[PDB]
Protein backbone atom coordinates (compact mmCIF):
# COMPACT_ATOMS: atom_id res chain seq x y z
CA UNK A 1 0.00 0.00 0.00
CA UNK A 2 2.94 2.44 -0.74
CA UNK A 3 1.33 4.31 -3.67
CA UNK A 4 -0.99 7.28 -3.25
CA UNK A 5 -2.62 6.52 -6.86
CA UNK A 6 -3.58 3.13 -7.12
CA UNK A 7 -6.58 0.95 -9.11
CA UNK A 8 -9.13 -0.30 -6.93
CA UNK A 9 -9.15 -4.09 -6.80
CA UNK A 10 -12.46 -4.76 -5.50
CA UNK A 11 -15.74 -4.60 -2.93
CA UNK A 12 -13.53 -4.96 0.63
CA UNK A 13 -10.66 -2.55 -1.78
CA UNK A 14 -12.69 0.08 -1.64
CA UNK A 15 -14.09 -0.23 2.36
CA UNK A 16 -10.12 -0.18 3.28
CA UNK A 17 -8.80 2.30 1.24
CA UNK A 18 -11.32 4.96 0.51
CA UNK A 19 -14.39 4.40 3.07
CA UNK A 20 -11.97 3.59 5.50
CA UNK A 21 -9.11 6.23 4.24
CA UNK A 22 -7.65 8.29 6.69
CA UNK A 23 -6.37 10.98 4.28
CA UNK A 24 -8.89 12.60 1.93
CA UNK A 25 -9.52 10.74 -1.59
CA UNK A 26 -10.31 11.27 -5.11
CA UNK A 27 -12.58 8.83 -6.81
CA UNK A 28 -12.12 8.59 -11.02
CA UNK A 29 -14.63 6.74 -12.57
CA UNK A 30 -13.53 5.89 -15.60
CA UNK A 31 -13.64 3.07 -18.74
CA UNK A 32 -11.48 1.77 -21.65
CA UNK A 33 -14.06 2.89 -24.43
CA UNK A 34 -14.52 6.95 -22.92
CA UNK A 35 -11.96 9.17 -24.57
CA UNK A 36 -11.79 12.19 -22.25
CA UNK A 37 -10.82 9.55 -19.46
CA UNK A 38 -7.68 9.20 -21.25
CA UNK A 39 -6.57 13.07 -20.61
CA UNK A 40 -8.32 13.12 -17.43
CA UNK A 41 -6.78 10.48 -15.56
CA UNK A 42 -3.25 10.77 -16.33
CA UNK A 43 -3.74 14.54 -15.17
CA UNK A 44 -5.38 13.88 -12.38
CA UNK A 45 -2.94 11.16 -11.39
CA UNK A 46 0.71 13.16 -11.85
CA UNK A 47 -1.30 16.33 -9.45
CA UNK A 48 -2.36 13.71 -6.93
CA UNK A 49 1.14 12.20 -6.29
CA UNK A 50 2.81 15.53 -6.30
CA UNK A 51 1.04 15.83 -3.19
CA UNK A 52 2.62 12.98 -1.53
CA UNK A 53 0.20 11.61 1.04
CA UNK A 54 -1.93 14.76 1.36
CA UNK A 55 -4.25 13.11 -1.01
CA UNK A 56 -4.86 9.62 -2.95
CA UNK A 57 -6.39 8.77 -6.02
CA UNK A 58 -8.53 5.71 -6.28
CA UNK A 59 -9.07 4.97 -9.95
CA UNK A 60 -12.82 2.60 -10.68
CA UNK A 61 -13.04 0.92 -13.52
CA UNK A 62 -16.79 1.03 -13.99
CA UNK A 63 -16.78 -2.32 -16.53
CA UNK A 64 -14.82 -4.21 -14.02
CA UNK A 65 -16.84 -3.10 -10.71
CA UNK A 66 -20.10 -2.35 -11.96
CA UNK A 67 -21.52 -2.63 -8.13
CA UNK A 68 -19.61 0.69 -7.38
CA UNK A 69 -20.71 2.74 -9.96
CA UNK A 70 -24.49 1.96 -9.24
CA UNK A 71 -23.75 2.71 -5.36
CA UNK A 72 -22.48 5.80 -5.76
CA UNK A 73 -24.88 6.87 -8.76
CA UNK A 74 -22.41 7.41 -11.03
CA UNK A 75 -24.74 8.48 -14.66
CA UNK A 76 -21.94 9.20 -17.05
CA UNK A 77 -17.56 8.61 -17.52
CA UNK A 78 -15.26 10.45 -16.19
CA UNK A 79 -16.80 11.01 -12.71
CA UNK A 80 -14.50 11.83 -9.82
CA UNK A 81 -15.69 12.38 -5.93
CA UNK A 82 -13.78 14.39 -3.41
CA UNK A 83 -14.37 11.74 -0.52
CA UNK A 84 -13.44 12.57 3.46
CA UNK A 85 -14.45 10.18 6.43
CA UNK A 86 -16.44 8.29 4.02
CA UNK A 87 -18.66 11.07 3.10
CA UNK A 88 -19.01 12.33 -0.34
CA UNK A 89 -17.80 15.82 -0.27
CA UNK A 90 -17.46 17.57 -3.82
CA UNK A 91 -18.21 16.26 -7.24
CA UNK A 92 -17.48 16.72 -11.09
CA UNK A 93 -17.96 15.22 -14.22
CA UNK A 94 -16.10 14.98 -17.36
CA UNK A 95 -13.09 16.97 -18.15
CA UNK A 96 -10.92 19.60 -16.39
CA UNK A 97 -7.82 21.34 -16.95
CA UNK A 98 -4.69 21.88 -14.35
CA UNK A 99 -5.55 24.83 -13.09
CA UNK A 100 -9.55 23.89 -12.14
CA UNK A 101 -8.32 20.49 -10.81
CA UNK A 102 -5.33 22.17 -8.27
CA UNK A 103 -8.89 24.68 -7.25
CA UNK A 104 -10.48 20.77 -6.76
CA UNK A 105 -7.69 19.64 -4.83
CA UNK A 106 -6.88 22.35 -2.50
CA UNK A 107 -10.57 22.72 -1.63
CA UNK A 108 -10.59 19.15 -0.69
CA UNK A 109 -6.95 19.45 1.44
CA UNK A 110 -7.20 22.80 3.06
CA UNK B 1 -33.65 -18.74 -31.78
CA UNK B 2 -37.11 -17.45 -32.27
CA UNK B 3 -36.90 -13.85 -31.00
CA UNK B 4 -36.30 -10.44 -32.75
CA UNK B 5 -34.97 -9.18 -29.26
CA UNK B 6 -31.98 -10.59 -27.83
CA UNK B 7 -28.70 -9.94 -25.30
CA UNK B 8 -25.53 -10.03 -26.99
CA UNK B 9 -23.61 -12.89 -25.16
CA UNK B 10 -19.98 -12.51 -26.51
CA UNK B 11 -17.49 -11.36 -29.59
CA UNK B 12 -18.78 -14.41 -32.07
CA UNK B 13 -22.52 -13.44 -31.21
CA UNK B 14 -22.19 -10.01 -32.42
CA UNK B 15 -20.83 -11.84 -35.83
CA UNK B 16 -23.52 -13.53 -36.42
CA UNK B 17 -26.19 -11.45 -35.06
CA UNK B 18 -25.66 -8.10 -36.07
CA UNK B 19 -22.20 -7.99 -38.58
CA UNK B 20 -23.95 -11.14 -40.85
CA UNK B 21 -27.49 -10.33 -40.48
CA UNK B 22 -30.25 -10.22 -43.11
CA UNK B 23 -32.44 -7.89 -41.56
CA UNK B 24 -31.86 -4.84 -40.34
CA UNK B 25 -30.24 -4.24 -36.64
CA UNK B 26 -30.93 -1.44 -33.89
CA UNK B 27 -27.95 -2.33 -31.52
CA UNK B 28 -28.80 -0.82 -28.09
CA UNK B 29 -25.31 -0.07 -25.81
CA UNK B 30 -26.84 0.54 -22.15
CA UNK B 31 -25.50 -0.11 -18.53
CA UNK B 32 -27.20 -0.98 -15.38
CA UNK B 33 -25.93 1.95 -13.42
CA UNK B 34 -27.53 3.91 -16.14
CA UNK B 35 -31.20 5.52 -15.00
CA UNK B 36 -32.13 6.58 -18.84
CA UNK B 37 -31.65 3.11 -20.18
CA UNK B 38 -34.02 2.11 -17.78
CA UNK B 39 -36.65 4.24 -19.94
CA UNK B 40 -34.90 3.92 -23.44
CA UNK B 41 -34.62 0.41 -23.22
CA UNK B 42 -38.15 -1.47 -22.66
CA UNK B 43 -39.63 1.09 -24.59
CA UNK B 44 -37.45 0.49 -27.69
CA UNK B 45 -37.73 -3.43 -26.97
CA UNK B 46 -41.80 -3.08 -27.16
CA UNK B 47 -41.83 -1.07 -30.62
CA UNK B 48 -39.21 -3.37 -32.50
CA UNK B 49 -41.56 -6.70 -31.08
CA UNK B 50 -44.33 -5.05 -32.70
CA UNK B 51 -42.37 -5.24 -36.40
CA UNK B 52 -42.73 -8.70 -36.38
CA UNK B 53 -39.07 -9.88 -37.83
CA UNK B 54 -38.77 -6.73 -39.92
CA UNK B 55 -35.89 -5.30 -37.39
CA UNK B 56 -34.07 -7.16 -35.07
CA UNK B 57 -33.01 -5.54 -31.68
CA UNK B 58 -29.22 -6.58 -30.29
CA UNK B 59 -28.65 -5.23 -26.61
CA UNK B 60 -24.94 -4.67 -25.55
CA UNK B 61 -24.12 -4.29 -22.30
CA UNK B 62 -21.24 -2.34 -22.27
CA UNK B 63 -19.44 -3.02 -19.19
CA UNK B 64 -19.91 -7.17 -20.08
CA UNK B 65 -18.83 -6.00 -23.76
CA UNK B 66 -15.84 -3.15 -23.48
CA UNK B 67 -14.76 -4.28 -26.68
CA UNK B 68 -17.98 -3.25 -28.63
CA UNK B 69 -17.94 -0.33 -27.73
CA UNK B 70 -14.32 0.41 -28.26
CA UNK B 71 -14.69 -0.48 -31.97
CA UNK B 72 -18.00 1.42 -32.91
CA UNK B 73 -16.72 4.77 -30.68
CA UNK B 74 -19.68 4.11 -27.80
CA UNK B 75 -18.62 7.06 -25.45
CA UNK B 76 -21.88 6.92 -23.09
CA UNK B 77 -25.27 5.97 -22.42
CA UNK B 78 -27.99 5.14 -23.98
CA UNK B 79 -25.94 4.40 -27.38
CA UNK B 80 -28.46 2.94 -30.53
CA UNK B 81 -27.12 2.15 -33.89
CA UNK B 82 -28.68 1.35 -36.90
CA UNK B 83 -27.32 -1.28 -39.11
CA UNK B 84 -27.73 -2.77 -42.63
CA UNK B 85 -25.27 -5.31 -44.08
CA UNK B 86 -22.41 -4.72 -41.76
CA UNK B 87 -22.46 -1.10 -42.04
CA UNK B 88 -23.65 1.69 -39.48
CA UNK B 89 -26.01 4.00 -41.52
CA UNK B 90 -27.69 5.64 -38.11
CA UNK B 91 -26.86 6.57 -34.86
CA UNK B 92 -28.72 8.58 -32.03
CA UNK B 93 -27.60 9.07 -27.68
CA UNK B 94 -30.30 9.52 -25.05
CA UNK B 95 -33.75 8.71 -24.36
CA UNK B 96 -36.48 9.27 -27.48
CA UNK B 97 -40.63 9.13 -27.23
CA UNK B 98 -42.42 7.04 -29.02
CA UNK B 99 -43.25 9.18 -31.84
CA UNK B 100 -39.43 9.71 -32.18
CA UNK B 101 -38.39 6.35 -32.43
CA UNK B 102 -41.02 5.30 -34.89
CA UNK B 103 -39.39 7.77 -37.37
CA UNK B 104 -36.09 5.97 -36.60
CA UNK B 105 -37.27 2.33 -37.70
CA UNK B 106 -39.80 4.23 -40.60
CA UNK B 107 -36.30 5.41 -41.75
CA UNK B 108 -34.05 2.31 -41.54
CA UNK B 109 -36.92 -0.49 -42.10
CA UNK B 110 -38.37 1.68 -45.35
Amino acid sequence: HGSTTFNIQDGPDFQDRVVNSETPVVVDFHAQWCGPCKILGPRLEKMVAKQHGKVVMAKVDIDDHTDLAIEYEVSAVPTVLAMKNGDVVDKFVGIKDEDQLEAFLKKLIG
